[PDB]
Formats: structure tokens, sequence, C-alpha cells
């Protein structure tokens, strides 16, 4: 049926997204102004040669949000354009919001998580409020207009999530996951609460994980290997979804738990304010080393490494700006392949 | 913690099962004798040199069971003894009952499954009972003492299954397998109602097969690979259980679903009473083909079917006559798919 009411909607680019649209299709504006009376908003009338006149209001909730108001006028089949154009201009996770309680948390577990998720660029985490039972920061994306608001109990050690599954939900939960159970790491994987990841046979599992990487598998630090076996867990029991890209954090984490330990190991090592960008560059699609440190290795780890850290990055952005179920499990076969080939 | 109540023990066998312990333990014996009075059995008093005198009462029930009363006598620390023996003489797995529904079947489909079923050597079947709602069938190991009871209402066509899961259950399991959907074949191998194989993502269960089925994946017979694909998801949601062995029916199948697939594939078809013995000989526990069969073939096709036959029956008959549990499945499980990936060129 879709719905048109309050709707999250970038303020600034109502008015020219609408000029940018009419002229796309080559009609003629009639008037564009703010709507008459002491509501606040937009009242855009158009039309095209040959139909009768459309009329569209747009209110401004009180708390940021935008109603669209196409059933007035005398054409209401030209105004429902516009408001499918509109509608459309807006990510569709944005129509989800997610409210949910992770366990076991403290303010020297949880800020780090902070610190890291903010080290990126399009990221930023303040205080908000604070007293004897709840300390509550808010997560505010300066790209886009998404903020995530996390609700710590010391009281009772309870993690409450609230806001969008959005850029930054994504970016918090991949740092998050190296530090969540089995069931905690369900719960943010798949955004809801009774998953079934728990009754899976952990034995049929690694030996799929044991298959899939031949000899490497003996030599792999368990780190890894439980996180591994986790997600895969995660994998299989998840139900019907629309998006399933967000189920490869558990391999995604696990390349960074594995690269930081190989990069390290070769005379590299990752250091916090650093990062990983002090290390690589990227000619094309695909990061190399530097070459004063390339030159000091064999040409095939070189390739490795170069293919994993491209890998890692590309993938990790387009989960974290959202560029169904067979695509994701390919790129996760793919991410063991890497994994498999790092040990030797 | 256990009870010495209503035991289904081999009767003719209970005395000589017991001075076979007795002189074992080289202990003496008292008196072995009849009970008196209109009770059935056996009362043993037994004792050796240093305790007290061990009295042992074994009544024989009415329904085919056997309660053992070890309280009594003088000496119960040495009664226990004798009790646990026997007590220990059975399979674990007479101590469960079944009482299972399984949905969609009408009376054509299940009589060839009791054919094929009878097929066997301790296994019969024979019609019971009919009326208009119901029709219901006896499975009897004449071999061990076990009764399974197939009842099939056709008004609805339910097919309830009552009894112990002996070897009377596991033969009519492996002959009906083929036929089921996924729940039905869940209930069957774990043995309990509210399974969780449905909510198995049945893509990530295919990843895994085409991850172990190389390039017999494209060439894979299909109602084979839905089988297989169902046994995987059954293998995953199972909860704990004492024994898993059999979890594996659903590659065991398959490969006779490919086997006489391929027999009759390559000029030696399986006839119905003649099954696969026709065709093999067995040296040393490892079934070689008979050589007038195997000189008609390619050196390759004769030690992969061999291997096959051996590996299938090896199974089917370690798990019809109850020879990490899950480990131990598992393992079995992979070498399954390799003798499977093999069969296809």
């Amino acid at each position: 049926i879709r719905s048109y009411k309050n709707l999250n909607l970038v303020r600034a680019n109502i008015e020219t997204e609408s000029r940018q649209f009419i002229e796309n299709k080559n009609y003629s504006i009639q008037s564009i102004g703010p709507m008459p009376g002491s509501r606040a908003g937009l009242r855009v009338v158009f039309t095209r040669p040959g139909v009768n006149l459309a009329t569209v209001d747009i209110f401004y909730n009180g708390d940021g949000s935008t109603t669209i108001q196409y059933l007035t006028g005398a054409n209401r089949s030209l105004g429902q354009e516009l408001a499918d154009h509109l509608f459309e201009t807006i990510n569709p996770a944005e129509f989800e919001q997610v409210n949910m309680v992770l366990q076991g948390f403290v303010e020297t577990s949880v800020l780090p998580v902070l610190e890291l998720s903010a080290d990126e660029s399009h990221i930023e985490f303040r205080e908000h409020s604070r007293n004897a039972h709840t300390v509550v920061w808010k997560i505010i994306s300066t790209s886009y207009q998404d903020e995530l608001t996390v609700s710590l109990h010391i009281t009772t050690g309870k993690l409450q999530i609230q806001g969008r599954p959005l850029s930054c939900y994504r970016v918090f939960t991949f740092n998050l996951a190296a530090l969540l159970d089995l069931q905690g790491l369900e719960k943010v994987l798949i955004r809801q609460e009774d998953g079934k990841a728990n009754i899976v046979q952990q034995e049929v599992a690694r030996t799929y994980l044991q298959t899939v990487m031949a000899d490497a598998y003996p030599h792999l630090h368990v780190t890894a290997e439980k996180l591994l076996v986790s997600g895969l867990c995660v994998k299989l029991a998840a139900p019907d979804l629309p998006d399933y890209c967000m189920l490869l954090y558990p391999e995604l984490a696990t390349i960074e738990g594995v690269l930081k330990s190989k990069m390290s190991g070769l005379g590299m090592p990752v250091q916090q304010p650093a990062g990983f960008g002090t290390y690589f560059d990227k000619p094309a699609a695909h990061y190399i080393l530097k070459p004063q440190f390339a030159a000091t290795l064999r040409p095939e780890q070189i390739n490795i490494i170069s293919t994993a850290y491209t890998f890692f990055n590309v993938e990790r952005h387009s989960l974290f700006h959202m560029e169904d179920m067979a695509r994701l499990m390919g790129k996760a076969t793919r991410a063991w392949g890497i994994i498999k080939d790092l040990y030797i």
C-alpha cells in the first residue's frame, strides 16, 4: 500500500529535489511556496499540458520529520508521482527502528568501542546523560542525519541500543562483534530477539569450517576459530530477511584479527593512531603494499596480503554506506579462501 | 539409580547367562531352581568363601518381561552383582519407547515398504487387525524379541509407530526414509516431536553440500540431493541424544538410490529378490566384485563400486544389530561423502 507520513527527509533538499524532478519530466511549475496559514511547510502546485493542476502539501512536523500530503487539489495521480519520488529518495532501512538489550557491559568495556567507532571519519560520539542508574551516549553520522542512542544501565550491566539500522548501527556493531557472545552476535546481526543459532550443533558446523580450510585449520588462532564458528551458526540459523549483506561481520572482523596478527608479524605493526593507512597504498581497485616494506617480502605474501586488505576495506566500506542469500554465501566463501591463504 | 522391574530378558538364556557369571567369579552355587507357587521364574542362591548367602529371585511376568528381586535373602551387596550383570546384558535402547505419528500415507505406500523390510532375515511383518478406520500390522524380530506396531488410519492417512527403537524400528524407517519429507524424516531420526530442522537455512546447507561434492554437484541425482540436504538440516538441528549412529541414514539410502542407478547403468540391474548379493563376493570384510562381472569393466570402476558396496553394507549391518557420539557420526558422514562423490566418475 505504501504510506507517505512522517518521513525522515533531508529538509534542505525538499525544494530542489522537486524542481530537478519536474524539469526531469518536462512539466510546468505553477507555484512553489511556503504553505498558507499557520502551518509550516511547502505547497507545490504544478502540472503539464493535457491534465489538471496537481497540488502537494509538505508539513514539517515537530520532531524533525516531514509528512507529505498528496491527497489534495484537483489532480492526485500527479501529486503521487512527486510523493513516490521523494519517498524513494530515502534509504529503505530508515523505515526500521531498533531497540534491543545486550547483557554484560561496563563503562571501561564500552568506552573503547565508542572510541574505536569514532576513530572512523563520518562518526562522532558524545556523552548525552548520566545518573546513578544509567549513562547514555549519542552517536551521530556527520554525513547523513542518523543518530544512535546507547544506554548503559550500570546498576544492572545492560546495554540498550536504540535508533535506526543505518551507517551508525553497522559501524558500531562491527567494532562490537569482537566482544559479543553467540546470542549477542546473533541479536545484532539479524536484529531479531528469538534467533536460534544457539541450537546449532557446533560439531557439524565445525566439520564445515574444517572442511573449508584444508591445511590451514590445525594452525588456526583460537580467537579466530571461535568467532568464525559462531558466525557460521548465525548464517545457518537466520530466518527470512530482505538484506543479508550484514551477515559477513564474522569473517571481516576475523580478517582484521588475523591481518593485524600477520602484518605486525612481518615488521608492520598497526599502531592505534596510525591505523592501517600508514602501511598500504591504493593504486587502482586493489590496494598494494608500500614498496619500502614489500621489498623485504616474497611476492606471494605481497599478493596475498594485498588481496586480503583490499577485500576487507572494500567490503567494510560498502557495508557502512549501503550499496540476496546466495550472493552473501559466495562472498563468505571468498573471505574463507582469503583467511586460509593467510596461513602459508 | 536404576530399577530392575519389567525387563525384556531372553528367557531360555536367563539361567545359562548366570552360571557363566558365577563360575567366572569363582563363587559357589547354593541352589538354582524354579520358584514355588503359581509364579514362573527362577530363584538363585549363591555365595563365596568369606561372605553371606545372596538370594536373587526372578519373576517371569505375564507380558514377557522379567522382574529381578535382589533385595531378599541375607546378602544384597552380592545379589546386586548378578542383577547388574543380567541388567547389562540388554542393549540400552530397550529402555526407551517411541510413539509417533507421521502424516501422508495410504495403504499402497506402506505395503511395498513392509515387503522391502521383510526381505531382511530377522524381520517379519503380518497383518494384525483391520476395520473401516485403521489397519494395523505387527513387525517382529524373530532373532530378538522386539515387536513394532504400525497403525495406519486410512480415514486421515496417519501412520502411527509404537514400540521400541530396536532392530525393527531401524529397518522399517530405513526402508521408509526415501519417501518422507523433511519433518517426517527428522521425527523418525531423533524420535522427538518438536524437532527444529525446518528452521535451518536450506541455502547454507546447500552451500555446504556444494563444498563437499566438488565436480559431482552438477551431476547429482536430484532425488538424491533433496534427501541429502534434508538429512544435513536434520543433522544440524538435532538436540542432545545418547546415540547419533542413527542420523547416518541420509547418505546410506542415497548410495542405494545411486548404486542401483549405476549398477543397472553398467549392465548390473538389482532385481527385487536377487538383491545386491548377486554381484559381489566377500573375502575379508571387504566385498569384491565377482570376477565374472569385474572383468567386463575398467579397473577404475572395480575399486570404487566395491568400496562403495562394502561401506554401505558394513554400516547398515552395524546399525541393524546395534554394535565422541557426534564426532563419530560426522566422521562416518565425511567418509560417506567421499564415497558418494567418487561414485560420480
